[PDB]
């Protein structure tokens, strides 16, 4: 709880992290795995930053950083250009999503000898189901590939960033909460509520920004505006209704529609936000990945190294492609194209943040409220397996992408038959 | 369950503060007073945010944002321009600062019937004596002033913020029961150390940043380095070598040397830093002023409104003038210019932040306060009077200086 300690660790993380990411850019290497390696170094390996401390810091700086990425990911692109391929986008972002998390659940259960009905694995998949846009952002921009593919991937990524949280949020209820009577109910409540309220405040902010020239004063407006969405979203509203919506998805929706409203209409206030959030997103990017590599326990790491790695392989090579094929069985896309989408989309920062947040929320709450069937496995090793599994998933997917990009892009974008 | 609610209140402060700031910017009036009024509105008046909870959040986010503000002015300041008026600046942050402090504290003690040696008054002065550049900078250029007084007042207003904090921490040591070391020792310790380590990290960062184009990645690098300096100075190092170390002044120094070096080396990485800090420094500047108005309790107002008022005027019309004149007693400037320096020294962000910090530091860690200075005045009354006093001081100084700025510049700085 030592604030100065937290500031110190965050400081070292930001310094060494920024340096590392800079080196990564200087060598065209993805920053992510290097950040993770650093996290492991200063984490268990050197014991500069202990686990519990990192957990307590992340308990505070978690949602804050998470609110940044959603914003930055919502302003990086707009939805006025999706009208061409929005169908493929939606199907790939919903059906492929659910299927992927399901199969990944099967794998996660079948690996750790957990029952195939274990909510643990399904939680893991729900976390890892979302992909990372900024990861594939340089690797498509430098290519400037067939715009369909590019914007399809961007749309899928940005749109799956919130749902993953929502999916994770719903499944967590099974592990013990104030209600969680039925997952579908809270899914509708969260999604629909976030859509409604988020779009409400989106319209409000739209009209309130257009009529003036806030300029530099836009930053405190949206950020705090997003901050309000969390209180009203997760803490406050249940106190008066029990139900509610995911504040994060509400933030994503609000910021997205707001960006597109600041782009359909043309306000100069727009250009600040993007440049603001992008710089703001970069902090949370560096901050989360390093702390993910610190929350690992050396013993737990050695215990679940091999299985998690194998789980990751199941996700990348089996889950993702299968979900792609099954989600796009009625598409106008080539087999080589579907295969492209399959071996493309990697995971990133959202599954990391969600992983650690799940770990701490379980350890802090499920210690008091452990589901019986689940309690047969120590919540300790639940959080351990989820966190390390997500870790190796991120790592493996990212490096695999780093070796995939060029070769696959050339070898799979060849045909494009004209009708 | 405190976290999400803290996010809520803080976010509300950010939104409402933003809107208010825009309103003020439109009506050609400063944002600060309206922000304080807003804080009072959602504070005691509407009771949207309980004072205890406000102070509770400020315990966390307070020190955080304080790094932003200090980082803000740091990069805006460049050294190569000061060399012509630096002799004036040095005095404006040394002797003038000390005198303003001693006199403001003197009057503060005299008002509430406290002995002229009561550390409470001098604490108030320590908090108050720091002039703010964020209210001078948008105003100075608009009124087409001479360059030198603009550069001068900017330099003073910037250099004050660290020295205000340092002095605030030093005097705080006297409010420490279990130990009361030599003031001068702590002063030279914190200051000198800040200079040293500041220059060190600023040199490292100089080479690192100059060598390659960091672009956006300066933000975590610099902020992290800043974050790093506080933990060393205000936690680790004293737990190790025993002797203290100021983090804030070190941070400010670092921003100064680094910024000036990058500006001198024409490294475009400089701007990427400035854009980042300016926004952050704007974020907390809103967050600070709002919470100050919320930390105040209704009782504090209905028991210390008028006393804090009288104290405020003393700081503005008696303290700072005498400080300026006596500081520049041998200067070769002009009487009109001296009066201009005197009548333009708004108390801004830093005095507010220090007022809240000290406020919670005293109110919470109350029982272990020395009884010598407690017998005269209740610690609750101490915190309340310092907070209110700083509040009235800031409001009055900003409003008066802003309303009189034009006429002041008109009939003074024409040599
Ligand atoms: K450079």
């Amino acid at each position: 709880m030592e604030l100065m300690m937290a500031i110190g660790y965050l400081g070292l993380a930001l310094v060494l992290g920024s340096l590392v990411a800079k080196i990564a850019e200087k060598l065209k290497i993805p920053d992510i795995p290097l950040l993770l390696l650093l996290g492991l170094i200063i984490g268990p390996f050197l014991q500069i930053i202990p686990s519990d401390s990192a957990m307590e810091i992340f308990e505070y700086a978690g949602p804050i950083g998470l609110i940044f990425i959603l914003l930055g990911g919502a302003f990086t692109m707009r939805i006025s250009l999706l009208k061409r391929v929005i169908k493929t986008v939606v199907r790939l972002d919903t059906i492929t999503f659910l299927i992927t998390l399901l199969i990944s659940g099967f794998i996660f259960n079948m690996v750790l000898n957990l029952p195939y009905t274990s909510p643990v694995g399904y939680l893991f998949g729900a976390i890892t189901a979302a992909t990372d846009p900024a990861t594939l952002i340089p690797v498509f921009s430098r290519v400037r590939t067939n715009p369909e593919v590019a914007i399809t991937l961007e749309a899928e990524s940005i749109f799956n960033d919130p749902l993953g949280i929502v999916s994770t949020s719903v499944i967590l209820g099974l592990f013990g909460l104030f209600s969680s009577s039925n997952p579908l109910i809270d899914l509708i409540t969260l999604a629909g509520g976030a859509i409604v309220v988020g779009l409400l405040l989106a319209k409000i902010y739209e009209k309130i920004i257009i009529h003036c020239d806030f300029h530099e004063y836009v930053a405190p407006l949206v950020l705090g505006g997003a901050m309000l969405l969390l209180y009203v979203g997760d803490d406050l509203l249940p106190s008066i209704c029990g139900y509610g919506f995911s504040g994060y998805m509400a933030v994503a929706i609000m910021g997205l529609y707001l960006g597109d409203a600041l782009f359909r209409a043309d306000d100069i206030d727009y250009k600040y936000i993007v440049s603001f959030c992008d710089d703001l997103s970069l902090l949370a990017r560096v901050f989360i990945f390093v702390f993910l590599g610190a929350c690992i326990k050396l013993s737990m790491l050695e215990n679940y190294f091999i299985p998690g790695l194998l789980v990751a392989l199941g996700s990348i090579f089996l889950a993702r492609p299968l979900g792609v094929f099954l989600g796009l069985i009625g598409s106008k896309h080539s087999f080589k194209e579907k295969l492209y989408f399959a071996l493309e989309g990697p995971r990133g920062v959202v599954p990391a943040a969600l992983a650690v947040t799940v770990g701490i929320e379980i350890l802090k709450n499920a210690d008091k409220i452990p589901a019986s069937i689940t309690k047969y496995i120590t919540p300790t090793d639940i959080a351990g397996t989820i966190i390390i599994g997500t870790f190796m998933t991120i790592l493996l997917s990212v490096i695999l992408e780093a070796s995939w990009a060029g070769m696959l892009a050339l070898k799979l974008l060849g045909e494009y038959k004209p009708k």
